[PDB]
């Protein structure tokens, strides 16, 4: 229309426009106090609102990065507290806008936010929802300001509605904490995968994240053609770039588009897709970025017959390479919801190196005839591993688990930080309590998804602070062979063990009185400290050593004098156990 303002506002809604103006300022000038935010909000809302009643008024004509670039270059202390940020209040559009993307801090030192009690919450809550809610939706937008805006507004929704709910409970913490420790790790998630997406692009370019994103939008849409999908790609893939360079206008502005393009070709693309084309500007993208993929064709033929069989392929590859790979991928794609994408790039590039040394071959069509059979393994490492891992996860807890990792991880690199190791391995843990729970044919993209998170944090921390080449070595390969690589490591036989440290094997009555999640890490770190004093330790010798402290821990919480059970039991543990570890 003739105004940004005045449109963003009439098809967004006064709270939605509030909470996003909101959100933008505090991803920018992170350092400001919220009382500064407010007011700016409601200075750019009153402002809006003229717009919406008289399209013509002054200024209502300026565009949205102008109009915020202005009020940006009104804070007064932008110099003296953002420094280099207020120089780029001299250069004129768009370089302004540019320069302030370039000064925003991905990372900050803010404190650590702690969560106070559910009462104080619940009380907070209740007297004054609105600044309750805004207040934290501004501390977390500071924190996080590559976060995807409308992104973080979904979840702050997700809180209201937490609170709304368990603030009226009998039992308010069993109601919330649960509630909040869940958003906090979905939350944590979308944010590593946000970052890890764009990383990514980076790094390995653009044909990677096409092919990535080829063979996922056909799991999803296996009814739409190829073109289809191709369009698709091209457009997903600017707008995440765009998105990545972190300008958010230019970025929601191309997701709305994308989002109005599939549902007005919603017939030619899902039947999934009713429920999220109804819905609202800010949600049509989120829902149909989650959507469930759509049922595959009933009558479908054989991959074999165009890239096995056929006499031009060859001819047809030669013809265009990507295109024609890009077709396999989305035949192989569209045909197997239950493969994890890495997998089907795995495929792909095995029939793109056989393709390569088997059309400069006398004979072609026999040189690659059996390339079918070479996929085969491929598909049954990662199948095997989720059977294997699951079983074992279901004969033990996710606490024991967790410690099952734990030792077979601290073997292969007892190198690593201890506390690394148990964060790691509680992590890999729960990956098997929440994808093991589904069925076969949905585990391994679930096993995917999550375990992609948690091997980028992985290697990030091992980014700064180095200690195996082999952990490197994984985590500078390519992202395909990434899990492989992880999945390849064996017991480190060069290592050598850890002298034995009698404080860290002694132990006090406070265990009893440490919360659930408190005991076990404090177990947990002994026991990889264990493994790293005695690495050549059978299961069998550490399974007994194990269940003794197990019982020990509770025959002294459950005793009188506690203290000296501890110190009188713990005595004899200690003595007797490295007498069964020699
Ligand atoms: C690398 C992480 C990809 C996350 C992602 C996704 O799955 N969809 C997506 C894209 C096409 C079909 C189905 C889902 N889109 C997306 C969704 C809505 C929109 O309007 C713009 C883009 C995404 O950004
Ligand atoms: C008789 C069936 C044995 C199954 C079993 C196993 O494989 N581990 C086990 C034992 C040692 C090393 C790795 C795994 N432990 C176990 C697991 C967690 C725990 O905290 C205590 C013990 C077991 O009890
Ligand atoms: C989204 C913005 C609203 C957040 C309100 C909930 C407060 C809890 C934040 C503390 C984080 C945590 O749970 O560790
Ligand atoms: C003023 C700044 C508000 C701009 C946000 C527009 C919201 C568009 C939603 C895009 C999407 O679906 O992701
Ligand atoms: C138009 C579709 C583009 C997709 C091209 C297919 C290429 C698949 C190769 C497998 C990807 C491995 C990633 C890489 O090594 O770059
Ligand atoms: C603990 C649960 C382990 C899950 C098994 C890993 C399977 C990895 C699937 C992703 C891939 O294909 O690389
Ligand atoms: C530091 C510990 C390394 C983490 C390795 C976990 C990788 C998961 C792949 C599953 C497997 O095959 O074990
Ligand atoms: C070499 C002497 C040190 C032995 C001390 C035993 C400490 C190991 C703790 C194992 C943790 C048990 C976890 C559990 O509760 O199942």
């Amino acid at each position: 229309h003739k105004s940004e303002v005045a449109h963003r506002f009439k098809d967004l809604g006064e709270e939605n426009f509030k909470a996003l103006v909101l959100i933008a300022f505090a991803q920018y000038l992170q350092q400001c106090p919220f009382e500064d935010h407010v007011k700016l909000v409601n200075e750019v809302t009153e402002f809006a609102k003229t717009c919406v009643a008289d399209e013509s008024a002054e200024n209502c004509d300026k565009s949205l990065h102008t109009l915020f670039g202005d009020k940006l270059c009104t804070v007064a202390t932008l110099r003296e507290t953002y420094g280099e940020m207020a120089d780029c209040c001299a250069k004129q559009e768009p370089e302004r806008n540019e320069c302030f993307l370039q000064h925003k801090d991905d990372n900050p030192n803010l404190p650590r936010l702690v969560r106070p009690e559910v009462d104080v919450m619940c009380t907070a809550f209740h007297d004054n929802e609105e600044t309750f809610l805004k207040k934290y939706l501004y501390e977390i937008a500071r924190r996080h300001p590559y976060f995807y805006a409308p992104e973080l507004l979904f979840f702050a929704k997700r809180y209201k509605a937490a609170f709304t709910e368990c603030c009226q409970a009998a039992d308010k913490a069993a109601c919330l904490l649960p509630k909040l420790d869940e958003l906090r790790d979905e939350g944590k998630a979308s944010s590593a995968k946000q970052r890890l997406k764009c990383a990514s692009l980076q790094k390995f370019g653009e044909r990677a994240f096409k092919a990535w994103a080829v063979a996922r939008l056909s799991q999803r849409f296996p009814k739409a053609e190829f073109a289809e999908v191709s369009k698709l790609v091209t457009d997903l893939t600017k707008v995440h770039t765009e998105c990545c360079h972190g300008d958010l206008l230019e970025c929601a502005d191309d997701r709305a588009d994308l989002a109005k393009y599939i549902c007005e070709n919603q017939d030619s693309i899902s039947s999934k897709l009713k429920e999220c084309c109804e819905k609202p500007l800010l949600e049509k993208s989120h829902c149909i970025a989650e959507v469930e993929n759509d049922e595959m064709p009933a009558d479908l033929p054989s991959l074999a017959a165009d890239f096995v069989e056929s006499k031009d392929v060859c001819k047809n590859y030669a013809e265009a390479k990507d295109v024609f790979l890009g077709m396999f991928l989305y035949e192989y794609a569209r045909r197997h919801p239950d493969y994890s994408v890495v997998l089907l790039l795995r495929l792909a590039k095995t029939y793109e190196t056989t393709l390569e040394k088997c059309c400069a071959a006398a004979d072609p069509h026999e040189c690659y005839a059996k390339v079918f059979d070479e996929f085969k393994p491929l598909v049954e490492e990662p199948q095997n591993l989720i059977k294997q891992n699951c079983e074992l996860f279901e004969q033990l807890g996710e606490y024991k688990f967790q410690n099952a990792l734990l030792v077979r991880y601290t073997k292969k690199v007892p190198q690593v930080s201890t506390p690394t190791l148990v964060e790691v391995s509680r992590n890999l843990g729960k990956v098997g309590s929440k994808c093991c729970k589904h069925p076969e044919a949905k585990r391994m993209p679930c096993a995917e998804d999550y375990l992609s998170v948690v091997l980028n944090q992985l290697c990030v921390l091992h980014e700064k602070t180095p200690v195996s080449d082999r952990v490197t070595k994984c985590c500078t390969e390519s992202l395909v062979n990434r899990r492989p690589c992880f999945s390849a490591l064996e017991v480190d036989e060069t290592y050598v063990p850890k002298e034995f440290n009698a404080e860290t094997f002694t132990f006090h009555a406070d265990i009893c009185t440490l919360s659930e999640k408190e005991r076990q890490i404090k177990k947990q770190t002994a026991l990889v400290e264990l493994v790293k004093h005695k690495p050549k330790a059978t299961k069998e010798q550490l399974k007994a050593v194990m269940d003794d402290f197990a019982a020990f821990v509770e025959k002294c919480c459950k005793a009188d004098d506690k203290e000296t059970c501890f110190a009188e039991e713990g005595k004899k543990l200690v003595a007797a156990s490295q007498a069964a570890l020699g």
